[PDB]
Parts: C-alpha cells; structure tokens; sequence
C-alpha cells in the first residue's frame, strides 16, 4: 500500500513556461552556494528583471520552455516500475522531483516525502559528473531544509560519471548520429563532447567535475572503439573572467577553418533536453555560427531523454545502492581542497552521520 | 642476426650531470614548438645562462642529476627481451632512447637507426597521455629530421589507460598505503600530481587533461574506491594562468581543513625525474608540509623498474605491431585552434606511411 522507499532525482531545472524565467533567474541570483554579491538581496532581483526578457527569448526559440520536467518525470516513472520488481523488499518505490530553481522545488518534495512518511529516502542527483556547484549545491539544500531532525533515513547517490549502462546509452545514440550523415563523410567526422564550462576560480579550488566529464568521455570512447577521433570541450561561458575551454563554439568555428567540416556534437554532462541542447547547440551554433564558418555537417546527437535503456540505468544504480547499504561515495567525504563555503562540510557529516 | 625492428622511446629528458644543465635550457629555449620569444637566439643563450645555477641546484639536491637515462634503459632492455619472445617474426627488436632536450636526441638516436639499417621504426612515446608540448613536439622532431626514411614509421602516440599500465600505478598505490601508520589509513586522502599546462595550451584544444584524467579513473577504479581522491596539477611557473588546482597548494589546503594524511601519486610519467624527486619529495613534502601541520604525507613510488611495467611497453608494441596502425585515430585530429604549421605536417608523415 503505502510507499515505502522515495528516489528524489535532482536537476537544477529550468522554466516550463516564459513565464517562469523570472522567478528562476531570482532563485538562482538568491544562491550563496553559487555566488556571493555586494548587496545580494538588492541585486538579485535587479538582474533577475534585466536578464529576464533575453532568457525568455531564448525560450521562446525553442517552443516556449524547458522540456526538462516531462522528461524526468517519463525517466522516473520507467525507474519505479523496474525497481518493484528488481528490489521487492525496499517497494513500493517512489520518485519525487526536487528542482533547485523551479517548482517542484527540492524543499517542497522533501516537504511531501517527510507527508509520506516513507522509511527510506535516496538523494539521487541526475548529473552523473559530480560539481560543488551542481550536486553539491543540491545535497547543500537538503541539509539547510532540515537545518531551517529527518523522520526518514536518507543516502546520496551522489555521483555515477562512469556507469556501464549510462555509456552505453550514450554510445548507442552517438553511432545513431553517425548513421545520419552521409556514408561518404562518415570517417571523416569529428566527435566533440560538449559540456557546460566551469569559472576557473572554481576548477582552481578543487571541483570534481572536469576529471569526471573526462571519465565518461574516454568510456564512451572504448565502448565505440576509437571510431572517430574525438576532443571534449566546453560551452556556456557568460562574463569576462576565465573559464575552462576550450569553448565549444570556438571549436567548431576553429576546426572548419582547419578543414573539419564534419562534426558531431555530444552532450555529455546532461541527461535531458534543455536550454543547452535545444537553444545554445542547436540553433546559437548549429544554425546561426555554423552557416557563417562554411560547415558541411553538423549534427548532435539525441539527448538521453526516453531511452528505456536510461530508465533501466537508473533503476541500476538505484538498486545496487540499495544493496550496498552505502550512504554516499568515497569521494562525498573528500572536500575541495580549497573550499571555502562552511557547508560543505556540513552537508557531508549529515550523510556519513545518518542512523544506518 | 641484425636488428629488424627498432621501437625509439621519446621522451623530453633530463640532464644527467649538473654540467649538462645548460646546453639542456638552451635546446628548451629554442625550441619555437614550445615558445616563441622576441630576438629569441640572442635571448635564449641569455634565458639559459639565467636560470643554470638555480636548475643545477635543484638537481644538486637530488644527487646531482636525473635518473631518466638509466630508468630508460632498464625499462628499454626488459621490453626487447619480452619482444623478442613474443614477436619472432619481427625479432630482432632493439631499443633506442630519443630525448627531446639532451643526449641521446631524438635526432641522433634516427640517425644510427637508419645506420643499423632497420626494417621498421617505432615511434614510442613514454608520455602515456599525449600534450602537443611532450609527445607532439617529439613527432615533429621526427617529421622535421626527414624535412632537413630508409625504414617503415609508425607511432604509439598514446596510451593513457593501457591496463597494465593501470595495474602498475594501482601495485604503487596499494603498497604505498601499507607505509602509513594503520589507524591513518582510511583517512588517507590521494593527490594524483601532473604536470599542468598553461590555460592558453589548455583552451587552444590539447588532449592532456582528459587523457590524465581518464589515467585516474582506471586506477581508482581498480583501487574500488578504497581512498578518496583529487587529481591536481604541478609544476606551474611565471604569472600567467595555468590549470587546475596547484598541487602545492592542495596538500596546503588540505592540511589547513583536517586533511593532513596525504599520498601523492605521479601519475603522468613512468619514471623518476626531477618532478618526483626535487619538487614533490623536497620542495612540497619536506619543506611545504613541515610548515603546514602535516601528519603523514608519502609518495608512490615511480614506476621505474617494475617489471610489470617492461611487460606493458612490450605489450603495447606486440599489439601495435599486429593491428597495423600506423598512429592512433586521436593523432587525425589536430587541435581546434592549433596555430603551429607542423602538427598537420608531422600527423601526415605518420598516416601517409608506406605499409
Ligand atoms: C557558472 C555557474 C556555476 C556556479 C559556479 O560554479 O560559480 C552557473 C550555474 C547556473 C548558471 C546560470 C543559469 O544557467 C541561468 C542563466 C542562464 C544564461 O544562459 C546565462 C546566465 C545564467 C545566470 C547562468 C550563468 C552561470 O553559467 C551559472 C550561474
Ligand atoms: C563586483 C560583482 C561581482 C563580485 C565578485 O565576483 O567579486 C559584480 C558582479 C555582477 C555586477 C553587477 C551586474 O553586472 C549588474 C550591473 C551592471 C552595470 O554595468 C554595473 C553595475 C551592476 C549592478 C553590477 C555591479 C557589480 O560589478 C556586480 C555586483
Ligand atoms: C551575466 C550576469 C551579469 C549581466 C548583467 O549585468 O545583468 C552576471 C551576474 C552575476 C554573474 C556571476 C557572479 O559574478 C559570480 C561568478 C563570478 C565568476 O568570477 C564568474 C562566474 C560567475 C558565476 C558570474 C557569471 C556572470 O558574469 C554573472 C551571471
Ligand atoms: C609546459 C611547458 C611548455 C609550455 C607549453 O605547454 O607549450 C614546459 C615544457 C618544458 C618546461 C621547462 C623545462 O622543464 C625546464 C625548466 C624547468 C624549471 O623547473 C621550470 C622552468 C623550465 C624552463 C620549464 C618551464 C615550463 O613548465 C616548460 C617550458
Ligand atoms: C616577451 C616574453 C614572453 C613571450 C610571450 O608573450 O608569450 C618574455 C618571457 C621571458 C622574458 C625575458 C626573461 O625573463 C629575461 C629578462 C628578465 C628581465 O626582467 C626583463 C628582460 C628579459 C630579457 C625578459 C624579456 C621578456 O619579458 C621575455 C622574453
Ligand atoms: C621562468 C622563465 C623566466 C625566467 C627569467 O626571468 O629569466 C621564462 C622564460 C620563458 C617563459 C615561458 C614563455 O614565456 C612561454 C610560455 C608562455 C605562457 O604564457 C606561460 C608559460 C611559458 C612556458 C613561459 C613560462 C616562464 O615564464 C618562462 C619559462
Ligand atoms: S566547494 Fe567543493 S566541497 Fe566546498
Ligand atoms: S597544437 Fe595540438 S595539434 Fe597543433
């Protein structure tokens, strides 16, 4: 009858209509885990109102929001049903969205979790490569919540950058791709793993997360055989200061000016279809650089989305955390070397620390 | 019977003597692959005089040179032997070290290979993750040496997760760990250390930073996990911007948060240099961690003369000598923003050979 175990799949989320963009770009601006502002509550709201009618374009480009909530909604009612089944002893399973910057908010399913009084709740991140700024960010709020004692027992899967089935998920959609341009061109097309780009300040601290976008690109890599040869790069830099690069759009423009002008575009570090994919790859540099750099092929492979093969990953991951009784991994209790945000710290102790 | 195969073993060097110190910042600061320089032959000599005495000392502290050569040669002499067994149809196999800045050069080692009269020659980097700056600058060498073959050339250009390999750094590891105090060593946090490279290296397309991260999830993996881990970057000079978190100020960082045991592992190179015995045995676990607060920290030990590790060269060659390659797909692809004329000249000398 009652559900027994709660799966919460974090995102950072995205608006679902334009008239949501307001309010996310707020949240976010609120976000002390993300940036520190002179004077931030006066601010935010003064760059959530002058960023918003450019963020609301770029939404209206791609049909008028984020499909990102539909699709992990599809993803975890594919993750339940497999896990009744998998795992009988922890069921009836549950999944609960927790956005950190859209409704369904993290604060409010563990509000409706908490309701449905489960045993057992799993912090299951959706970014399989781990960041202070992503994950963290998310585990961070789940501290501060119970912050501002749990009547459920909670662990973290907290990161997943290499699991078999995530890469062969991606593997699979890649040689799909390839299969889209002209038999002809084929050998000669060049793979660029996209991910979004981090400030260096924050790859200088100590952030997880470039060495382990790399790990799933040199799995994903063996899986096709070398097939193609291949660079991962970077994209999503605002602002003048420096970020990790080299930048995705520069990549492309660079390599058709050098005679490769047959690319193939793989989001790496996203699950879902967002602003990232629909907007900035697929019209910002498919459509709109690429035409004036003289490109021949350009193409992108499908996001994970749907894919049965994903849902059966999830339920995967979940289960065999389930199995190992684990809290979180080895690496959640490691800190960035030079990290400076006290919480950090606390989140982690509120996940090794947890009764169990 | 006369040598058939010759596999050359590139690598950058290092001076074996302190007397050699300054012909190898000469070679270094002339090299337009790596730097370009305004008046760069008047001020290269200059550079080069500059920073003899500060480089001797540093080599002065580690007992008065490299070990690369001699590291090379075991390594070398292990990995023919094997070849010889595995490969009869190529045998005799023979070794010859190419050094990019000293004795042996890459240069003068073809040169007696074309003398030996070999079938074909190998281009065998001992840079497992491949950088424009370390292994591309030694193809180019070659590409240039034939533009100012009698053999068949072809390259192993990389091999960043060969899984022995792999093994190799995980054996370290395990036995390194077995060195702290017992009731440390669950608290053990590694620092994997490699060379870094400038953000305009880096953001230009170079392949390093991924293939060295991939190199670190192999062995963790192979490790389950056991420790908890960060992959960090050495070596940065000058005040420009380099990647990644200094590791110098990650052991700091560390300590400074309740961190203090500590295991370093080397993880972009096969052998003991200066990196391993002068910067991170002197320079950051002697005089940095003193000053820090530490408790323990150690270093896995370079790979040296494992003989695991002659086993994988040896393998490496077998299976590159069987499928044919004349140089890895990832070699086809030039950096996005590559400025450098050669790096398309030097990849067309490797995939355009005959055989
Ligand atoms: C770079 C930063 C990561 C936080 C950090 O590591 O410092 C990320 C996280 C969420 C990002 C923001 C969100 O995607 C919302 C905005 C989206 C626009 O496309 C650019 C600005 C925009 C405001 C982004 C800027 C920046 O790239 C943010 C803030
Ligand atoms: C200095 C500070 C960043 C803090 C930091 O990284 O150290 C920056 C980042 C965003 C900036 C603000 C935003 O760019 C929005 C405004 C833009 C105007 O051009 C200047 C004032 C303006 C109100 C900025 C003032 C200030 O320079 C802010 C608040
Ligand atoms: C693009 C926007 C400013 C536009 C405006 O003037 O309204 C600014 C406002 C706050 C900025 C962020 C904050 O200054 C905090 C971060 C500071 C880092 O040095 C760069 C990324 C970083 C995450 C910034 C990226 C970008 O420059 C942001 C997102
Ligand atoms: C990575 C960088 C080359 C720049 C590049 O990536 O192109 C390397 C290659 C060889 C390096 C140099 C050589 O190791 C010799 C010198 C060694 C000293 O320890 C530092 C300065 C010194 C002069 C080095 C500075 C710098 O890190 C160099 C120049
Ligand atoms: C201009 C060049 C950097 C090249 C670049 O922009 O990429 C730098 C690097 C090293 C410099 C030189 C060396 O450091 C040695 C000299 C040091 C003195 O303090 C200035 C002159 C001096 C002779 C330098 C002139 C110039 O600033 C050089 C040649
Ligand atoms: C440290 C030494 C200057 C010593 C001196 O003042 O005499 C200089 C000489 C040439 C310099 C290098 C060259 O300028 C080329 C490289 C340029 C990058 O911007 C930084 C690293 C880079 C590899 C430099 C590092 C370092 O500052 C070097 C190696
Ligand atoms: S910023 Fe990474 S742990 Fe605090
Ligand atoms: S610099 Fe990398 S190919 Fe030329």
């Amino acid at each position: 009858r009652k559900p027994k175990t709660g799966i919460l799949m974090l995102n950072m989320g995205g608006p679902e209509t334009l008239g949501d963009v307001h309010d996310f770009l707020l949240r976010l601006f609120l976000d002390r885990d993300l940036m520190t502002l002179p004077i931030q509550n006066k601010l935010a709201p003064f760059i959530a109102k002058r960023l918003t009618p450019k963020i609301q374009e770029q939404y209206r480009r791609i049909g008028g929001g984020s499909p990102i909530k539909i699709w992990t909604s599809k993803q975890g009612e594919g993750m339940v049903k497999l896990l009744d089944e998998l795992s009988p002893n922890t069921a009836p399973h549950k999944y609960y969205i927790g956005f950190r910057y859209v409704h369904p908010l993290t604060e409010e399913a563990i509000e409706e979790m908490e309701r449905d009084g489960l045993e057992r709740a799993i912090a299951f991140t959706q970014y399989p490569q781990y960041s202070c700024s992503t994950t963290g960010s998310s585990l961070n709020a789940i501290y501060r919540y119970y912050n501002q004692k749990p009547t459920m027992k909670w662990s973290t899967i907290d990161r997943w950058p290499t699991h078999h089935l995530l890469i062969q998920c991606f593997a699979d959609h890649i040689l799909k791709e390839l299969d889209h341009f002209p038999l002809e061109k084929r050998s000669e097309v060049v793979i660029l793993f996209s991910a979004h780009s981090l400030p260096m300040s924050v790859v200088n601290r100590g952030d997880p997360y470039p060495q382990e976008v790399s790990a799933t690109v040199q799995k994903v890599m063996e899986r096709l055989e070398y097939c193609n040869p291949y660079r991962l790069v970077w994209q999503s830099k605002v602002g003048p200061m420096p970020w990790l690069g080299p930048q995705t759009d520069e990549s492309i423009k660079g390599l058709c000016e050098r005679g490769r002008k047959n690319i193939l575009l793989v989001p790496i570090a996203a699950t879902s279809d967002h602003i990232e994919t629909l907007y900035e790859l697929d019209i910002e540099y498919s459509q709109v650089l690429a035409k004036e750099c003289g490109v021949e092929n350009i193409r992108r492979a499908e996001s994970l989305n749907g894919n049965p093969l994903f849902s059966k990953a999830l339920a995967d991951l979940v289960h065999s955390h389930i199995q190992s009784n684990e809290l979180c991994s080895k690496q959640l209790t490691l800190s960035c070397p030079l990290c400076v945000n006290p919480v950090c710290r606390e989140t982690k102790s509120f996940f090794t620390s947890q009764q169990l």
